[PDB]
This record gives structure tokens, sequence and C-alpha cells, in this order.
DNA sequence: TTTATCCCGTAGAGCGGATAA
DNA sequence: TTTATCCGCTCTACGGGATA
């Protein structure tokens, strides 16, 4: 687990996750109640994401976040 | 630096280290080139905030972010 | 099977700008 | 001076649903 520096940076390691644990969108879809397209559009189109949505996926991948130094 | 959950708490930390460092608000703005109106909202409405500007203000406090397990 | 896209709908963002306290 | 809240605008999210 590293910094993160963009939207970009910060769904395709989200991704990586997801894809690593065999996971499809649907499947993490269906656990927290939000559209398969939803999954897919923050995967490749993130910048417009809302913060909701983020937090529950986040969530479907068993995964937090903290603040940290830029350095 | 604890485990976030959601934007309500992303906001309030990034607000608390906005206040503790004694920035306000028109100078974050002005410093990456968004509306002062803008962090406003963010700081009392993050729900729909998009993540670009989740980004942009991190950037502005020189904060970054990391990804963890969830526990 | 999996993911990406598009329709409609409603909703809200974030902009320039101007207040509103 | 600092922050919250409008208007009017254009842009997109995200929903249900259906494809591609």
């Amino acid at each position: 687990f590293q910094k993160i520096y963009s939207p970009t940076q910060l769904a395709n390691a989200m991704k990586l996750v997801r894809q690593q644990n065999g996971w499809t969108q649907s499947e993490l879809a269906k656990k927290i109640g939000i559209k398969q397209a939803t999954i897919s559009n923050f995967e490749n189109n993130p910048d417009n994401t809302t913060l909701t949505t983020f937090f529950k996926i986040l969530q479907s991948l068993e995964l937090s976040m903290t603040l940290c130094d830029a350095k």
C-alpha cells in the first residue's frame, strides 16, 4: 500500500485489488447496492465519480483509506 | 491519521488540517485555482463532491492518501 | 460470463459571479 | 476578512433498464 496522487491512480489500484481477489464488477455492485455500470464508470473514468460511490466500492473491497503527508 | 470510512469523516479530517495550519478557504482555492465556494461545499456537503476535486484539495493541503485494510 | 455503453430520468457539481451575512 | 449561499450555466453521475 502506497501513496495515491490521482483518481486514475486510485481506480487502477482498486481495480487491481478487485481482480487479484477474483471479484467481478457485478459481485461488488450487488454487495453494496450500486449498478455494475457504476463500478465500470469508476474504473475507466474516475475523475467525476462521487465520494459516496468511492467509499462504497472501497468497503466492498474490504479496504479503507487514511490521509498522509504528500512529502 | 486514522482510517476513514465516509465522505463526512474525510471532509472533517481535511477541514481540521486546514484550520490547524491556519489556512483559509479562499487561499486554498487560489492556490489550486478553484472556487472558494467549492471548498465550502466540500467541507459541509462532501457526498457528491467529485474525485478530482477531492484530489485537488488534498494537494492544496500538501496531503496525499493511501489505501489499507478495512478491519 | 464479464465488462462497457447508451436510453431516460432526476439530481447535483463546479464554474463565473454576486451576494449575505 | 472569513465562510455560506444564491443565480444561471453547462456537464455528468447514478438510477432502472437494455443492450453491445
